[PDB]
Parts: C-alpha cells; structure tokens; sequence
C-alpha cells in the first residue's frame, strides 16, 4: 500500500490540504495506494524551485549531469522487479513486459546520457557566405531552454516519463514532471530512484493531481519554457491551443495501417500484424490498428490472423497473459461500442466479442468498410479490423483519409514498390515487412497530422530541448 | 503608378470584393500604388490551391526545385535597379541599400538552393542501440510540412520575404505569402520574378488585405502547416497564442545592448555602435539599441559617438542619406514620446532632437537610467540611449532585465573575459568587439525570450520547414 | 601541330635540355604535337616553386580560392568543342564522349568549389569526456598539407586531372601536375584555362617527361607532401612502395563482376552490362569485366548480350563509334593474348574475334573458366567473359577470388537479397540492378585490395587534401 | 615472477622454439619475468587466425562488439592495482601515475565503444550533382579494413596499446598486437583482461619477439590491411618505407615549444611548463621540451621554473617520485651527451646535472642556442632548455625550424594574438595558456612533419579503422 509523496526542492512532501487521490489495480479493483492532490499554488512553488535550480544545474560540467543519469539508470535496473511489479498492478501490464519496460528505460537513459556527451559545436567563417570576407568566426553551441514540463501517459508510466526527463536534465534543463494519475505511483517510484541517485534539489519536481485542477495552469504557466506531452489527441490539441511562445512536442493517437499486397509472405504478415496489433491489448498509440489487404490474398491472410489470435492467452497481468484487462470501465464501453457499430453495419466476426468486465477477449473483424467507426477511431483496445482492397492505390487513399499519421506497415515481396508506396503515406515512419513500433529508441520517432508535433527518439529529443547559442569573434 | 494584382493558382488577379488598399511613399506622402484587399474566402482559395499544388510540387526531384530558385535569383539580380527603386520609394530605404537588399536576396536564394542540394539523409542500424535487431535499417530523409505561411515585415520586404520563401519551396512545401501591407508592392515584384522564372501554378500564393479581415483567419486556418513570422513582438505573441498543432517560427523585436568595458578600443567601439544603431535609421530588430558603458570611459566614448552621429547625412532616400524618414506618422510620434520622456527625466541631449515631418535627426541621449522608457522600449527609430554602469556585473543585470533577447555586443581588449560575460547574457548571438547583425546569412539567427521562437539562417530554415520521414527496411 | 610548353612559376616554358616527346593520334597515326622532356632538375624547380607559392596561397581567404575555380570551370566550358576535339584525337575517345568529359570536368570543379566553401569546423568541450570538467575548448579546423603531386591517366586526361587539382587548390595546397604522356596535350590545354583564369604563379606546375628520368624522382621527392594517382595497379604499387612519410591516394585496376541471379530482368541486365563493359572500348578501371550468371538464365542472358554487342558501331573516334581503336600496340597484343588463351582452353566465342591493327572487334566469350587468364586479368580492351555459375554463393567466391576490389553489380528483383549479397563482396561500391560507374561525382569512389587506397569523390577528396589543426582555448 | 605466455587463437600458448626474452625493472635491474621470442611461422599463424576470425567477428551485431569493450574496461578498472603495479616496475613509471594509466585506459575503451554505436550512415541522391539521376540513391556506410597491426611503445604500454586495439575491434577489424618488449608484460596483462572478458578466438592475437626476427616481416605482410604505430621517429620511418598498399598511422617524436610573451602570467606558465616537460621524466612524445621566452620577462620566468624544479622529488617508481629512472642505459647515455654539448657550447646550468646510472636529476639549462643539439633533438629525458628570444616572430621561426611538429603552447594574456600566432605554427595542436598533452582523448590527436602520419583521438581513430562501403539502389519511379 504505497501512500506516495511528491518531490519539491529535494524533499518528499504532502499536499498542504492533505487531500489525496486513490489508485487501484485495473485488473482487480484492489487498493494499491494514493498520491497527493496538489493545488495551483504548489504548482507555482515547484516551477519556481526548478527555475532557481536550473541556474546552478546548467553550469555543471556535462559529464556530471551524465553521471547522475547513469546512477539513476543503475538503480532502476537494480529495482527492476519491485518497480516492474508495481507497473503490472497499476496499469495491468503483463508481468515480464512491466519488468521489460524498466530495463528498456534504463537503456534509454544511458544511451541519452552518452549521446549528450557528443553534441559537438561548430565554427563558421564569415566568407562561407558571399560578401562575408573572413575576419569573423562563429562558435555555435547548444543551450538549455530552462524548465521542461514533461507529461507522461498511463501507457508507459516509466518509459515515456524517463524518455522525456532524461534528455531534459542532461542538456541542463530542469523538469516539472506530471504523470498520468493512473501510473503516478509507478512514476513516483522511478523519480525516487533519481533522488536516491543524488539529483540536486529542485532539478526534478513531481506534480500530481486531477486533469482540471492543475492541467491548464501548468500548460499556461510563464515559467514553463517547453512542453513534451504523450497522450490522447484531444488533450494534446488543447495543450497546443493553450500553450504560448514555447516549443511544444506532442505524441498523440494512432490508427496505423498495415498494407498487404498479394505478393506478400502471408505467414510473416499475419505474425507481425497480430504481434503489433494486440501488444498490451492494443493499448498503444503506435500499433497496427487497420489492415488493408488486396482481395486475392485476404481469405488466406484472415485465416492466418484468426489462428494466431485464438492462441493468445487471456487473463491476469500476474500470469503473463497476452491479453490483459483494459485500463478502465469507460475504455471497455468505448471499444464495445466500436465492435457493436461494426457488426450492426454487417461486419464478419471471426473471433471474439467476449468479455468479463474490463477483460476483453481479442476481437477480429473481417469485411469491415469505411462506413464503420472501427475503421477510423483509435480503440485503444484489443480489436483488429480487416478492410478488403482492390490495389495499392485504394490502400493509400484510405490510409491517408485518416486524421492520423503516426506509422504505417507495408507487406510485400517487392521492396522497391514498398519504398515507393511508403513515400505516398503521410506518416512519421513506414515499416517494410514489419509491424509498426516506437523503437529502437535511437531512430527518429514522430507523428504528423493529428498524431503529433515535433520529433522524439534519442537524439531528436536532445535537440528539441535546447537551442543555438552563437558567439561571434573577430579574427 | 503600381496598381498591383496578386498571384493565385498562377494567375494575376484583383479582389472579388472590388476593394483596394492604397500605398504611399513615406518620404513624400504621395501615392505609389495599391493592392487588392482580399476576403477570407479569397484566402481559402489561395490556401486550397497551395495544398493541391504541393502534392505535385513535393514529388519533383530536388534538382528541379533547386533549378527554380536559381532561375528566380538570376531574374531578381537582373531587375535589381527596378526592384531596388520600388523598395526605396515604398519604405524610404536609402537608394544603394534598397538595391543592395535585392542583391543580398538573390544571394540568399542561391545559398539556400546550394544548401538544399547538399542535404544528405541518414541511415541507422537497429542495434546501434542495445540490443536492436541488426539487419533492420532506417533511412531518414527530410519531408516537407505542407503549406507554409510566410509573413514578412516592412523593413526588408524582399530580403525577409525571400528568406522564408526560398527554403520552403526548395524543400517541397508551397507557400502562402503575406507581406506587410507597406512593402507589399516590393513583395509582389519579387514574386513576379519567381513567376516569370516559371514557378508552377499554386506553389506560391500572395495574400494582401486588412488585418481585421484576414489576419487571424490566416493564422488559424487548418490548411496552414507552418508559420514563419518576422515583425513586432505583440503581433508575434498573438500569432503564437492563436495558432495550434503546427510549428511556429518568430523573429520579433530586440533591444540589443552594447556593453563597453574599461579596456575597450573606444574608436572601434564608437564606430561599431553608431553603424549598428543608426542603420536604416534604427528600424531594425537587430541593432544596438542600448549602451552600457563603464563610467570611467563613458565621457570619452560619448565624445566619439557624438562626432560620428553628427557625421551622418540626413535626407531623402533618393540622395542615399544615412538617415531617411521613418515609416509613418504613428512611428515618428512614438519615437518622440521616448525622447521627450527621457529629457523630462533629466537625460542629456548631445545631438539633434529635431524633425521635419517624419524625417527625424539621429538622436543621442546620455545619462539615461532604468526609470526612463527608452531604456527598455524598442523605438524602431534613430535614437540611441547611453547608460552609465558601475561594472560588467551591472550591465549583465540591466541587459538581462529586458523582455527582449535577440543579440548583444561586448567591447573589451579581454577576449577571455568577454566570452564568459557573453555566457551570462540571455541572447541568441553574442558579438565580440563588433556590432549586432542578422548575417552573414549562413550563421544561425534567433531571438530568445520575447525576441523570438525557433531558429533561422539558411540551414536552420531548411530544418524548420521539414520533418523526419523514416523508412525502415528489413533485410533478415 | 600543337608543340606545347609546360607551366612553371606563371610562365610557359620548354625544357632547358631542348628535348621533346612526339605525340601522334592512336587512331590515324597523324602527328598531333609534342611536349618537353623535363630533367630531374626542372622537376626540382617545379616543386620548389610550388612550395614557395603555397605559403602565400594558403593565406588567401577561402572565398578567393573558390572564385579561381569558378573562373577556370567557366573557361573550360566555353572551350568544350576545342578541348573536346583534342581529347578524341589524343586518346581515340568518341567525339560526344570526349566533349562530355570537359562539361563534366567543369561541373566537378564547381561542385568541389561549392563543397569547400561549406566545410565547417567543430568545437569540443573538455567536459565531453570523463574528467575534462571545464572551460577547455578545442577548435578543430582543416589545414592544407602542402604541395600535391597529381598523376592522371590517359583515359580521362582532363576529368581525372582536374578532379585532383581542383580540391587540392581550393583547400590551400599547391599542385605539381604530372599528366600521362599520351593525354598530355589535353592536360596542358586544361591548364591553359586555369592560368588564363588568373591562377597565381607557381600555384599549378606542369611536369612532363620520360618515366625513366622523372617518375621515381617525383614520387620519392622530399618536397612532395601528398600523392594522388590513377592508373595501372603495377605502377600504383611502385608508387606506394617508393613514397614515404606521406598520404598516398591510389585508384588502380578493376575486374568488376556482374552477378546475375535467377530472377533478373535479363533485358535490363544485358543492356546495363554491355553499356558498362564496352564504353570507351573497355579502357576503364570501373567497368563490368566479368559476368557470373546462374546456369538457368545464362542461355537467355548471353543471347541478350550477343544481340546488343552486334549492334555496336565499331570504327573511328570522330564518328562516335561505340568501339574505337585501343590506346597502342602493346595494349592490343595483350588483349589478343587474353582472347587467345581463353579460346585455346575451351571457351566459346559468341562474337567478334576480329582485329584491324589497333581497332578491335567487341569480343564476347562464353563458357569461360577459372583456368583462363581472362577470368582474372584486366584487359583494358573490348572483351567480356561470361562465367556460368551454380548460385549466388559461387558468384561471391569467384568475385572475392580476384586481387581487385573496385565495384560490383548485382542483378536480381530481390532487392533485400542483393543488399545482403553486396555486403559479402569485397569492393568499394555495389550497384544493384545497374552497371558499375565512378559518377555521379559526389558519390564516394574507392577500391579496396589491389584496386586502390583511400577515397575519392567530391568531399572525400577535399578531406584527403587536408589535415586537422587543433587550437585549444582555456577560459 | 611473471613468465608470460602469448595469445594465439584463444589459447595462451608459448613459443614452440621454446625461447624467451627476460624483462627487468629499469629502476632495479631485478627480474620481473619473460616473454616468448616468436618465429616467422608463429607470426604468420597469428595473422591467419585473425583473418579467419575477422569474418565471424565483423558480422556480429555492433552492440555485441561494444559489450566486449565495456566488459574489458570493467575488468581493467577492477585490476587497477595489479596491472598498475606491473607498469610502475616494468617501465619505471611513478606508482600513482601507472595505476592512473589503467584507469584512463578503461575510460578510453568505454568512450570508444559508445562512439562506435554512433557511426551513422548517409544517403545521397544522384541529382545532388548536375545531370545526376533522381532515381539513384547511394547508401554509404563504414566497413572494417580487416586485420589491424597495432604496435605500441614503452611510454604507455596499456594506454597506447588499448587506444589502438579498442577502436579496431569495435568497428569489426581483428588485431595483431605487438607491444614494445619493455612493456610487453603490462600489455599481456591488459590482453588477459580482454580474454577473461570473453573475446572470441583470433580477434586479438599477441605477437612478441625480439624486433627483427619479427619486425620487418610483420610490417611487410600481405595479410595486414592497416598499421598504427607509436614510437621513435627512426622506427616510424622504416615502417612507412617498408609497408605498401595499406593505410599507415604514425605517432612519433616531438619537440613541443613553450612560447612565453611579455604579457604572460609567469606563475601559471612556469607551473604548466614544469608539469608538462618533466612528467614521466620527459619520456613523452607530447611534452614541452623547448622554451622560447621573450627577453623582457626571461629572468622572472626562469627564476620561477628553477624553484618548481628544485621542488621535484627524485627516486624510485614505487615511492611516487616526480623524476624516476629513464628506461635504459642507452637512453641515459644519449641524454647526458645532449647536456654535455650544451655546456660545452656554453649554456648556463641552472639546476641539477646530477645522475647516478639510470636516475637523472631534472636538468635545467639556460641561454640555450640554436647551435646546441638539445635545442632540436628530442632527449626523451628530464632536461629542459630555455631559449631567450626577442619576440613571437623569432619564436615562430625557431619553432618551425625543427623537423618535428606535434604540439605547442603559447603563453599570453592577449588571446586573439595567441590565436593568430598559433596559426603560423606547423603543429597538429596549439594550446593557449596551458601545457601540451594528448588528452582529453575525444580531442583529435596528430603530429605533422616528422612527428607522424594520419590522426588519432577517439572518433578519428574509428574512421582510420574503416572505409566507405557504398550500395547504390534504383528508386522505383511511380505506380499510380
């Protein structure tokens, strides 16, 4: 029973009122712990402290900021089981991958620290541009922005927090961290590790509380020099709308399509599709959520997908099931309504439409069409629609008609064609003969259209949290 | 005179509203031309044509996009006398500097084309990260954002129009171009060259009209995928507040300080200061606008500066005077409040606080204090305040107190000292023993705090108007 | 006749010894002109001259050195027709291909100019390394090595002369330029254009003469700080063995294989192969010289190849014949030998074992084996051997069994497999579904094993012409 | 008490021919152990093993190549004290500095590993060059060269050995390792840690032997695709001369000048000068070995320098003396002759000529002239000349007259001028207001003129270990 406190200027404190928010395991209903519900004034307190501390943190030598990240990473890898079991219970993530998230987070932090140590500067002579004549040399370097607001999702309460926090701190920014409420105990345990590593006072502040007590206030605060957000599209749009005069990075929803051509390896395709679509029960922005399959191979493809779906284990997070309960009641009803609309409008159900409360069985729908909601709306749940298609050009048209633009998969033996087709897809990343995915973490990661704003991935993140400082000398 | 049309979908037209906005020459108050006053509906057409044309434009091989920039620049350079004369008249820019603007524009266009040509992609192996597959390979390239809204100011109505347009187009975007109303005719003439150079239909659209009609409408339009703005801080902040879900780039106002220490070369310093401050009669975002001088050398530096300020010729743009008339009545009056507020508070007038209409003499003010408006407020006029300072630590503080953070200058024999002082100034670019300035145009250019957002210069312009496209190949 | 002089310290002179070497056209035997045969002491004069001029040239601002290159490129382009006719005559190169050499040379010169202008330095903080810790900053810029000896081949007397001179000069070096005797008139005309454009005195020095008199002397000279050479492997090894304490760049012989798999478009394959193998009658280091074709498609491919080879126009340079006379008497007899050896051991002559003095019929040999010389030795003439092979695996082994490692081509619709096969071939560049080639000239160009040393191409060449200069500040 | 074996093909073996070479502490003459003196065959055998393992190693996922480095670094750090102690005895290096060599070594190996992870490829399009094809794409990557011959000095027998081996293996080359014979025990112990870290068989081979029975044969071997060498200039020369058709990287001798102008902080200068010149008794390629000092300030600086020099302790490596014995008899004899000639040509002895066998007092000479050998010849010993100069201009000239060109120092409060001056100096690196040094190791390191060939430091090392690998694809043009 973790009745967690929050971190402000180096000490672990409670809200002044004493008010708290209750957290329970999605799979069980069982009381897990509580977090402080913070007021606007304590938000102000945390931000001011981070600004203050940023002035002493930026001036530290890079290798010192690098060593804190490495010590923090080591402690997470040390506490892999403990933190892992808390993620499992807190967001109903299957055991091994709750542990796997913590391992990967320590890997992301280390790589980020090492990358920061290799942000070389550059020098430019004045006469490299016509009319500049050569007496002056510019020293270009990178400078932190100040105070980074980092907002993480329930999805990956450790990974997608640390993926933000680590580049901000290592480049000499300070961080105000606002975890998703569900995922906040997990997030707090991650930060406890940072504090135990010796994070100086104020370098990282944790802020918890309801979406409408402190949300806009945080986003509109003149002390915030940068926002990175992962989460729902709606919230992200609102954040963009309300934010003023600062860089903002957004990673939002996805409706990633897998395009399947008739020359495809249909056994590889089915495997990658089922893997990418049903991971963490479909609760992921980056995941295959749409299949566009050419007519001639559809029947064999579907029959392959049906077989693997029916092997997936349904049950408890603790039992390491493939398909675990969804995050809450409200989510379950949403996926349900999508399933309903499909079947009403004449979809073939090949597998599923079964549940016990939040625990939904894996659902496979065939003969899905554009008239169906499940063809566009991100379910964030374990449902996969198949849309039969005439050729590549129809797959592209429907793919691009999505408000979404995160990732796309293209399955085909002909790699040259796949490349050409990918160029016509409005997505951040196209995967050839492979499921969509965020990592490996050094690759650029980004959504366009309503799937995001800015760029993440290890090095792009470092860049987004800094700016050019030019020094001009006369030689 | 020049009753201009605007470009939409490769055709030159006037407004369906039947309305025009009259443009006058600021030096004479005589009519020069006019532009269409478009409707929000004409803005939609422009934006829609731009989006359609982008789908075709973006598929063009790079060398073809690069070849259009070259054709454009050659025609510009070729018409430099004609366009220069129109700038000169439209914005009261000294004759040789207006022609020089076009020269610089043609150069900026070519360098941008040159740089876009040498944009290489990158490959990354999985397992360049622990413990990625190996034989998974990402190919990363730059992809255009879509439709770029470029908004330019009156003071460089070609240079700062083309600096936005050339990187957008060459990287595969299309552009909706909104010039400052004053400077519109110069902007249209620059676009004519681009059209004569053979720009395909819809890749560049020109929008003109009343702020109350089209301003917020452009910045809030869902078909705009990026905004790049140069202009006043207040407008910039408003653009930022109102836009959503897209990148925004802003170069805004500045109040560049020049810190002059005990050991400075006071002749080079005076010279650099006056050149930087009074260029185009101070109507520049990047310009020394504040002098913090160690009181020890203050009397000497002020006698050097006064000499050079009285050296500046004052007169008409056609005569190539150093000081020409300010952009308008409103501007002249604003500068006047600043000067008057300073004297009213006991600052010392060293050189002319005199006017004829909107042509003001260059004004030097000594004994300025943190209590006077002109200590902080960007005049956009020919006035220079001098503030006496205890030491390097007082100038650093007074510098940083400003809302602005564009550039600064440090004048001292002690390079080592200047570098560490520069470190403590919240600015984009610190110049040692030289004036502030935007170029050379390959240097990164940026303001921090209220001075800007995002970054400019040739290569950072190219980055700002694109995004990573990743294609991951499976080789297993 | 064009009785050329050479350049030294700004003036065009003949040799003090009064001697000269005659140059006649390889196609018609007509006297074209002559060059001075310099002494070792005139060579010393050239190098001392270049040395002194460099101290002065290196201190020019970069923008002035690019402008010289621009003026030179503009002059060569204006002289396309004139310099182009000399080349076709001097080295029996087809008229359109000879004029194209000049156009391309100008492009190379400008692109090399443009790229030198945007070479920027880097800065490094001491704290980017454990320890370091502070206000130590390294300013890493680039410095010219000194005097460059550029040695060019017969086959591209202007292209491959200027591709060495242009990057050396632009980066602050001076050049001692040694053209092939056969190709020297064309070389010297390219230099006339440099000098007419305002090249400072001693910046560019031309040396001509007998190999037995000047060759080893040039290569072993203490005043030479860098050598770049293109020519035969044997001569190249002698350079490498004899030079000392200096960077040496070599591009030597090739035996580029074309590997043709089962699934290849045999029409596109035949066309790429013939075009590459028989361009300039095979007198090219980069050129398909071996075909390894899988048994199943060999009949068809060899039919496709035969058809295209018989279409080849064979005759005069002025007539833009596909196949024109090979460089000299030695060359043609050596090629006859290779053809002769193959025939005497069981190879099948598909097309053209016809000789007309130095004018050689394109020769296509089928059923070639490992026991035949022509499977291995570079002919530098219009002969192509087809080797029939079991599979990819056998193709790779026979490819790598060559002493040469220049380039290779892979023909297959399986792009993924082609890439993987490419990784197992020991060559600089692998071309998938296209012929081997040096250009486009921004592409790095290099051979490994006996094919070469170091790297060429626009940027790699610039790099090879300079070294790092570090300045470390301590604040 | 260390009769060491060599590594070939995963097994720690001995010479079949059975011969060894005994190694002795230079400070003592007391035995330390022996190394095997190898034959021409056992040397080919090592080269072949490396070539066969090259084809297995090079295709290992890059992350697997870096994990081996990390592991090796950890084990070295762990064996700080054991390895460090061997170094202080074997090459007579002050105790804490020898352990420091092992610490820094693991630091170089880790940073090299991470740097390899970041060697990204590039793509070029055909139409980036006039007339080029828009449907051509070149994928450019880096490929190992093959088997790399690493030849390290007595100088730094762990540090300058690993600085060559690490970048080589992590970029997918294999190594034939030849330590300086004096230093071979420390290098063997270094290699042991790599083996115990899990190095696959063949990737690293250790070749030991006299230095002629193996010397030329190695450098001339067609099985070698790259040479990297640190040592004497004369040896470097021979290698460049005798090798053909491969890249050759050389780190050779220096005569780094210290330039001291009128407006200099003479306390900091004096301290930087002494720390750098006399570090490891002057047995460093990178070290101040010449002071050009302006006349108006000469007396005061040379007064300061005298003081710090008399503060230097003299004795054995175990005691952590500043000045320990020089490597051998030959070297000390040669150093003595440089002092003699200088005194013989009338140089003022400012302090400590004194020498008892191997151990030499730090020696300070003043009024040193261009006619004296010690103004030019790298002594590799605890001797430092002062050259009284008129200006920077004379300092620049006399500086550039040396055949050497490694590094240099300028001392001044006038930073811009120092930057100007440094530019006329024919060296790889100029240090402003600080001593010359190789580090920090991410900094590019090179000697020009007779001081070397090619470039080192962490990244530049990786590039010298590889070559471009280009794959050109045809981009499909349309569909639709």
């Amino acid at each position: 029973q973790f009745n967690a406190n929050i971190l402000r200027n180096g000490e672990w404190v409670e809200s002044r009122t004493g008010e708290r928010i209750s957290i329970s395991a999605p799979a069980s209903g069982v009381a897990l712990g509580s977090i402080p519900a913070l007021s606007q004034e304590e938000v102000n307190d945390a931000i001011q402290g981070a600004k203050d501390a940023q002035k002493i943190w930026k001036i530290r030598p890079i290798h010192e900021r690098v060593d804190l990240l490495y010590a923090w990473a080591d402690l997470l890898e040390e506490r892999k089981e403990i933190i892992g079991e808390l993620i499992m219970h807190e967001v109903a993530k299957p055991k091994k991958s709750a542990i796997g998230e913590v391992s990967r987070t320590a890997d992301i932090i280390r790589h980020t620290a090492d990358e920061a140590l290799r942000l070389n500067g550059e020098t430019l002579k004045g006469d490299q541009f016509k009319g500049g004549s050569s007496k002056k040399i510019a020293l270009v370097e990178r400078e932190p922005l100040g105070v980074v607001l980092a907002i993480s999702p329930f999805n990956y309460p450790v990974n997608l927090a640390a993926a933000k926090i680590a580049p901000a701190l290592v480049t000499g920014n300070t961080v105000v961290f606002k975890p998703a409420t569900q995922g906040s105990l997990s997030g707090i345990k991650m930060v406890e590790a940072l504090a135990d590593a010796g994070a100086p006072e104020g370098i990282i502040q944790v802020v918890t509380g309801r979406g409408s007590v402190i949300g806009d206030h945080l986003v509109e605060h003149p002390g915030i020099d940068m926002i990175t957000f992962t989460g729902g599209t709606t919230t992200g749009e609102r954040i963009s709308e309300k934010a003023k005069m600062i860089p903002v990075v957004l990673e939002l929803g996805g409706k990633d399509p897998a395009i399947v051509l008739d020359d495809a390896d249909l056994k590889l395709t089915a495997s990658q599709i089922v893997s990418g679509a049903f991971s963490y029960s479909g609760q992921r922005c980056t995941a295959i959520k749409r299949v566009f399959v050419q007519d001639s191979v559809a029947d064999q493809l579907v029959a392959n997908i049906k077989e693997l779906v029916e092997q997936l284990t349904v049950g408890s997070p603790e039992d390491d099931a493939d398909i675990t309960p969804v995050i809450d009641e409200k989510s379950a009803a949403f996926i349900q309504g999508l399933i309903d609309d499909a079947l009403e409008n004449g979809a073939t159900l090949l597998s599923g439409n079964k549940r016990q409360g939040n625990l939904l069985s894996p659902t496979l729908l065939d003969d899905v069409t554009p008239a169906m909601r499940v063809a566009w709306e991100e379910p964030f749940g374990p449902v996969l629609p198949i849309i039969r298609v005439k050729d590549a050009n129809e797959a592209i048209s429907l793919s691009n008609q999505s408000d979404y633009g995160l990732q796309a998969s293209i399955f085909t033996k002909d790699t040259d064609r796949a490349i050409n087709i990918g160029k016509h897809l409005e997505v951040g990343t196209v995967h050839i003969n492979a499921k969509t995915e965020r990592g490996p973490d050094h690759f650029p990661f980004l959504g366009v259209k309503k799937s995001g704003l800015g760029v993440q991935g290890i090095k792009p993140s470092l860049l987004s949290m800094t700016r050019e400082r030019v020094t001009v000398l006369n030689l």
